[PDB]
């Protein structure tokens, strides 16, 4: 169970308040918390107390008193990050705390590096990769529905899931992995009829969650939206009016941005009704949406505080384009009660299992399920007629790579850096 | 030992971090806390728990898993409050910590006054108004200085040296108090000339006191400085080029603003050098100068970019003012570095006696020592002569009133409010 180097990190929000939190972690961290923390009554030290208990003392850089503290041992495994750990609670000025996050790097202590204490968390085993990534999930979520995902993803409830998955994938699997010195006559008396069976209950479950990635990523990290138009058509004076950037409407999110369109839940085209002198850029609108069936398309009527007569106008550019039509005045908010409506409209008509299946988020999951179901089809349909005996295991252990990378089983050392560098110091 | 009403509140800063702090207090806390904590590993309740203990579980909206957090448990009166309080630390969020809050509001709770906690604590006795307003002056705090002198006073420094005055106005008060009935020919053998010797050393030590408020106050609350002269001086572009608002230079804090300059520690006259068609407002100079005789003056010569000649222009505003001018491009930034050193010598030149002596702040505790003196140099030189006996009594009642009313012995509760409103809720 090796401790990694003593770390230190502000843990609380930047800040005024009334507390915070530096939270220092590793190998003999006990040890180097008694060289300046000094309890108020009596002498009972740091590394000499129980894990979950909590000590009133004070904080100093020789006979200089840093602060009043509360310090919090946890030992052994049973801490976050399943090390020696001490937390101290101090006053939350940015000035005193920043005081006592040098002295534990003076005294011992190195610099966590970010999500550093979750990568200890999920090293050590306490906690998979799943777990590891919810925990930073909640902590930037700012919808309800993405609060609660990653509530249920740090439960394990996926986890449970892909674990009853890991179960058929060491059952088959080792079934045929035993052909490696013992191949003269073995059988289970018609033992391949039922592992077709086995494997088609077991690709269909992960198709199961393959599926809701859709409403998934959504919840994640929201409707990603583009606002398009030629120069001038009022894209600037929408996007702040409605608020790279992000708003919420109807408990949902909207990613507004402009470029990659390849990958955009929903398309907003604006125009300037009554104010386009070439107004056959309705073709343009015409091959954007061509161009992107996937995506939910719109057609923005920009300008119509001016001109009181577009009503036919309208109904010209939705005729000659097949899309939906909505008028905007941008500048004053006309009508965009109605486009915020029909925003919301994206979230509702898609699909949605009963509420037991647990969503799928993260495109990292997505494309190992995917390699997964391609590794199981590989074994059923490419494989299970003729085939041989040997290269049939070799998909099964890829189907059980594959699933056992996104809870952590295969650590890749460079999934983990693009899962931590996006976590903050402290966590 | 009365407890208050149950009180919530988020208590690390706002904003993302790994952790936050709800902190709760009160009559039947940890039985509020027993309503929605559950403990993952055994049963153990909080309200069966040990003072100083924490407890690893979840919180709970009827099943509906808030978050995994940890209860600290503290008991009796051994917490900050000095009442019941639990603290639940959870993942710092501000969704989740919101949802933590609100949990809490919903069973029992209500939502915490601005430095109520803090307030609790002086009003349990476990902490003097002295130690209270240091808890804020620690947190606000954004010098050095600043914050290793409320470091001083919440280690209760001047408490104690307040403390050591106390003394003798019990000792020479209740020495007096005592002529209610037992007064026919009541001696101590020449007990009254040991008696102007006690006030005689006991006035001093309040003087050395009221003495510190000058440094004091500085390091408390910054050297407040007004930028002065007619429009389009250059006083806005002099202001954001030295970053109302504040600076820090050589560890010192400088207030800047515009209007009341009675109370200011330095005048910056600005007036645009070679610029001004009327330049006998150096008269309005002279009387700035000659209306604030306590302030620093320093006249400030601006645009100094233009015009390479006026070193004769700027000797000829410095006669004619008598005050010391200085060549500023507000602009450009040339001389600032001059001016900025001109600044710094405000504190450099002031008393400052041996560094045991604390330093007092807060215009309060000033008035209150001044009002103690006055009461004891009363006793001092208007009574002790020739006066009567009655009155001598009430004197030194008053400065042991003045001096008990800093360390809350007489609780104002509007002394306290305005005190406490300044406070954060959470504190
Ligand atoms: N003071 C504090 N420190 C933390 O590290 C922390 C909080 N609070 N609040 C939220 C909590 C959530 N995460 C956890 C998870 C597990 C353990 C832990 O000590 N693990 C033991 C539990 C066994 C037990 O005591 O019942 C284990 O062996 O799993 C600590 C924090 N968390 C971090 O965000
Ligand atoms: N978790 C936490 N809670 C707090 O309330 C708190 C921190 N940390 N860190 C800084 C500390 C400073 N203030 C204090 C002061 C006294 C007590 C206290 O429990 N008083 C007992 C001490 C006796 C003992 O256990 O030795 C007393 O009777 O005075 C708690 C916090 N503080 C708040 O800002
Ligand atoms: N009358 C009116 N003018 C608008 C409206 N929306 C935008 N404009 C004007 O059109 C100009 C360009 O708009 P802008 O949002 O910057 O479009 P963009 O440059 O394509 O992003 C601005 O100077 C606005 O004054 C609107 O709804 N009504
Ligand atoms: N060349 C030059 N122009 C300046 C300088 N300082 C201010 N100004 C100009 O003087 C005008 C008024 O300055 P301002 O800071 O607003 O003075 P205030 O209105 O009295 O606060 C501005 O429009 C500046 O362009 C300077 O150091 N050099």
């Amino acid at each position: 169970p090796v401790p990694g180097h003593p770390i230190a990190a502000i843990a609380t929000p930047v800040g005024v308040g009334a507390l915070a939190i530096v939270r220092i972690s590793g190998a003999g961290v006990l040890d180097l918390a008694d060289r300046v923390f000094r309890k108020v009554h009596g002498s009972g030290k740091l590394a000499e107390a129980a894990g979950y208990t909590a000590h009133f003392g004070r904080l100093y850089d020789g006979e200089e008193m840093v602060d009043e503290v509360i310090a919090l041992v946890f030992r052994a495994p049973r801490s976050f990050t399943a090390e020696q750990m001490v937390e101290f609670t101090c006053h939350g000025g940015p000035v005193v705390v920043g005081r006592v996050l040098r002295l534990m790097l003076d005294n011992g202590c190195r610099l966590a590096e970010p999500g550093e204490f979750t990568r200890r968390a999920f090293l050590n085993g306490r906690i998979d990769l799943l777990q590891a990534e919810a925990i930073g999930e909640m902590i930037h979520a700012r919808t309800e529905s993405a609060y609660r995902t990653a509530v249920s993803q740090m439960k394990g409830d996926l986890s449970v899931r892909l674990g009853g998955l890991r179960e058929q994938l060491i059952r088959s699997c080792a079934l045929i992995e035993l052909e490696l010195d013992f191949s003269e006559e073995d059988v289970e008396f018609q033992s391949r009829d039922e592992l077709t069976m086995q494997i088609e209950t077991l690709r269909s479950e992960v198709n199961r969650l393959i599926d809701s990635y859709q409403h998934g990523r959504i919840v994640s990290e929201g409707v990603s939206t583009v606002i398009a138009g030629k120069p001038n058509a009022g894209k600037s004076t929408l996007l702040n009016t409605l608020l790279e950037e992000c708003f919420i409407h109807d408990k949902t999110m909207f990613r507004l941005t402009d470029m990659k369109m390849a990958e955009a839940d929903l398309i907003l085209y604006l125009l300037d009704l009554g104010t386009e002198r070439l107004d056959d850029e309705l073709t343009e609108i015409r091959e954007l949406k061509a161009a992107h069936p996937a995506a939910k398309f719109l057609t923005v009527a920009n300008k119509l505080d001016r001109a009181a007569n577009a009503d036919a106008l309208i109904r010209a550019i939705a005729d000659g384009t097949g899309t939906e039509v909505i008028g905007i005045s941008a500048l004053n908010g006309d009508g965009i009660d109605t486009l915020k409506q029909h925003m919301g409209d994206l979230v509702k008509n898609l699909d949605k299992l009963h509420e037991a299946s647990v969503l799928v988020t993260s495109l990292r999951h997505y494309e190992a399920l995917r390699n997964a179901s391609d590794a199981l089809q590989n074994a059923l349909e490419l494989i299970a007629h003729e085939s041989e005996t040997e290269l049939i295991a070799f998909e099964l252990r890829a189907a059980l790579d594959y699933v056992g990378q996104i809870t952590g089983k295969v650590v890749n050392e460079e999934v983990l850096n693009t899962i931590f560098d996006k976590f903050c110091i402290g966590k």
